[PDB]
């Protein structure tokens, strides 16, 4: 029939208690699960919230049990690390027509693009020509744009590759899908298997390559799995690397630009500094290397949660001064200045949130006196403002501007990194009675610019704010057990959470919940063959335009009755958690 071929791949829904005997469980990708700690995050109080998510950001490095999947810390993961450092070493011993390339869609984009600078930054620090560039889907306004659709062209992926890599002799492609997902990389990566003589791919995510997407892409021939099965098989002749350790579940299920962010950082940083210091060391690079970096990252993270709690008051504000709706500032300086911005713009997309709720800024790039006349008129009691800055920054040109607002505002809070006995000047202390300060024990700083500081600095402030914002929603009462249900399909992969959402909370056939998603989706019309048999595309096209779409079609199987039907039900509820939360007892 209709639509078999578009959805065959799908997996069929369990029958109650048979979800883990059917293999269902384990088939769900692992980027994609319910984490077992968050089950109940939806009841968390603010304080358990950063304990959950803080628990949850420790997997990452958590070891691989005795059977199971590689991990970050297992030898098969650090023994591909050394191997692709050994081969950005021969790249660096060349900057005449070589050049490294860091690619992703979304918040893997926007980490390899933070990244890349860093890795300039250190080259010319030392006046070396720097090799590092990225690539975001959507071109470079995606850096810091909410812009969701760009990520499912597989020659889009191609083209941007082709632009960036015209004169060169020797790339290296480093693709980023936390997922294994995204068909921008997908496209490159095969790109570059057809021209290893130029080019070196490497993969990096967070799913067995077993996992990995095996859906149809529109402009494209092979499927994401295909595409890693094949670089897998590269990989003994060295001519292509897999670089994929599991870290666990989400808190949030599929929301990758948490826990997949950040390892993303602590893997690449690792193995490009670590090929960095040593060649210039004149050694190769080691599996005792790498480890000093990831234990460092390591200490990172049990430094960061050290301040659970006043990271939990912080989140109760930024929670309480949305429920009036009110706005959120997120002010900060430099590289974590930039952190402040791509976590507000990250908060449209997965919590259906208005540019302005959680709004983030540079000194986006509003310098001082232009965000003491520009922003700084509109705000009101109820808003919350947040600071972001290390003790090495022009700490005049902060002091300046708390001072305005704490008139205009008393809901202020802040976070500073300093070195040890570093002191922090005596207005800004008086300014911030419970302020959050995180304090880096001493590092033989090898590089000009204490790269190794840099990294822990941005990593940490992104588990601060990551959690803060997404805890922040999750006591709003948007989020459904550990899943965020009503979001906007604005991509494929979307799409197909949508799915198994509906699968997962209705518990009924695939074929029904397809039915109600796509009437959902396409409502005034009707279900005509067309539209069974239409590409996944089309779907996205036009749900990306409505709202509540993913509520309405698991009413409509609820109730078992019309979206006519369901429609008129959730207009004549309080709250579309509490019409589905009610409808689900
Ligand atoms: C936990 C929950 C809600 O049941 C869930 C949520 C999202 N996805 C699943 C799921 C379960 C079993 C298999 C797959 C496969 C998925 C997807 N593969 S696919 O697009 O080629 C095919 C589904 C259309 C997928 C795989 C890897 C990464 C992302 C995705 Cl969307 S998601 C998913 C389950
Ligand atoms: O790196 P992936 O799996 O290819 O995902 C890339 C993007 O879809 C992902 O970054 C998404 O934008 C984030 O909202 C996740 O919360």
């Amino acid at each position: 029939m209709p639509g078999t071929k578009r959805f065959q791949h799908v997996i069929e829904t369990p029958e109650p208690g048979k979800w883990e005997l059917s293999g269902y469980e384990a088939a769900v990708p692992i980027t994609e699960k319910s984490n077992p700690l968050t089950q109940d995050l939806d009841k968390a109080d603010a304080e358990n919230i950063v304990r959950l998510l803080g628990q949850c950001d420790a997997e990452i490095f958590q070891e691989e049990g005795q059977s199971t999947y590689q991990r970050l810390y297992s030898e098969s993961i650090l023994t591909t690390m050394v191997q692709v450092a050994g081969k950005v070493q021969e790249v660096l011993k060349e900057p005449d027509g070589g050049l490294v390339v860091l690619s992703g869609g979304g918040t893997s984009g926007r980490m390899a693009f933070l990244m890349s600078v860093s890795f300039n930054q250190l080259m010319k620090g030392l006046g070396q020509k720097p090799l590092y560039t990225y690539l975001i889907a959507g071109g470079d306004r995606s850096v810091v744009a909410s812009r969701e659709g760009t990520e499912d062209s597989a020659l889009h992926g191609i083209e941007e590759l082709k632009k960036v890599a015209a004169g060169k002799k020797r790339v290296i492609v480093i693709g980023i899908s936390v997922g294994l997902s995204a068909p921008f990389v997908a496209g490159q990566m095969d790109c570059c298997m057809n021209n290893t003589a130029v080019f070196l791919p490497v993969l990096v995510g967070f799913n067995p390559v077993s996992m990995a997407r095996n859906d149809p892409i529109e402009d494209w021939s092979s499927t994401f799995r295909q595409v890693a099965e094949r670089m897998q098989k590269m990989q003994e002749k060295q001519k292509a690397f897999v670089l994929n350790p599991a870290i666990g579940p989400e808190g949030l299920s599929g929301s990758s630009r948490m826990k997949g962010g950040s390892a993303t950082k602590i893997l690449l940083e690792t193995l490009l500094l670590a090929a960095h210091k040593t060649v210039d060391q004149g050694i190769a690079a080691s599996q005792r290397c790498l480890l000093e970096i990831l234990r460092t990252f390591e200490r990172a993270h049990q430094v960061t949660y050290s301040q659970s709690p006043k990271i939990a008051t912080l989140m109760k504000s930024v929670s309480t001064s949305l429920e009036k709706k009110g706005h959120v500032y997120l002010v900060g300086w430099q590289t974590l200045g930039i952190i402040a911005i791509m976590d507000g713009v990250e908060c449209i997309h997965t919590f259906g949130a208005d540019f302005r709720d959680v709004r983030g800024f540079l000194i986006f790039t509003f310098s001082q006196e232009d965000f003491l006349t520009s922003i700084l008129p509109s705000l009101t009691e109820i808003d919350t403002v947040v600071f972001i800055f290390t003790l090495d920054d022009n700490l005049t040109e902060v002091q300046t501007i708390v001072e305005q607002v704490k008139e205009k505002t008393n809901h202020i809070q802040a976070l500073a990194h300093s070195t040890v006995g570093q002191t922090l000047p005596i207005p800004l202390k008086k300014l911030f009675p419970s302020i959050i300060s995180i304090t880096w024990p001493l590092l033989f700083f090898e590089y000009e610019g204490n790269f190794i500081q840099k990294f822990q600095r941005e990593l940490s402030t992104k588990w601060v704010l990551n959690t803060v914002s997404t805890g922040a929603h999750v006591l709003l009462g948007k989020i459904l057990q550990n899943h965020m249900l009503d979001l906007r399909i604005s991509n494929s992969k979307l799409f197909w959470r949508a799915l198994a959402m509906l699968q997962r909370f209705s518990g009924q056939s695939k074929a029904r919940c397809i039915e109600s998603l796509l009437r959902a989706i396409h409502f005034p019309q009707p279900l005509s063959d067309d539209i069974r048999a239409a590409p996944i595309s089309c779907h996205v096209q036009v749900a990306h335009e409505k709202e509540q779409v993913i509520p309405i079609a698991l009413l409509s199987l609820l109730f078992r009755c019309s979206i006519t039907e369901a429609q008129a039900h959730l207009a004549a509820a309080p709250s579309v958690c509490e019409a589905v939360r009610s409808a689900l007892a």
